[PDB]
């Protein structure tokens, strides 16, 4: 599923991400934009052989199992394929664990490089939330 911007903002809001660990909703929408272009089916292979999955490009190196990332962990206790669903529940629940891990949203390289410190409120402008 390719979410509309406000569609995803509303989905993220109802799933409890607005100000989760102090990150306003626009931060999450911005991260999703640059990680996946709002596409739940986004996947990308990393140089180390792990793969990023879904709307927030969650990495099999640590967070999910895909059976093809040797020596990795599965800290969200989920198949990586669950992170590709049209329903963002699994991705959101796992994201909550990731952002609580120590470095906050810096865990998402695209957030650090493209969202952090910017006017992220613009990402939820005009949205019915
Ligand atoms: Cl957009
Ligand atoms: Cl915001
Ligand atoms: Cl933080």
């Amino acid at each position: 599923k390719v979410f509309g911007r406000c569609e995803l903002a509303a989905a993220m809001k109802r799933h409890g991400l607005d100000n989760y660990r102090g990150y306003s909703l626009g931060n999450w929408v911005c991260a999703a934009k640059f990680e996946s272009n709002f596409n739940t089916q986004a996947t990308n292979r990393n140089t180390d052989g792990s793969t990023d999955y879904g709307i927030l490009q969650i990495n099999s190196r640590w967070w999910c199992n895909d059976g093809r990332t040797p020596g990795s962990r599965n800290l969200c206790n989920i198949p990586c394929s669950a992170l590709l669903s049209s329903d963002i529940t699994a991705s959101v629940n796992c994201a909550k664990k990731i952002v609580s891990d120590g470095n906050g949203m810096n865990a998402w390289v695209a957030w650090r490089n493209r969202c952090k410190g910017t006017d992220v409120q613009a990402w939820i402008r005009g949205c019915r939330l």
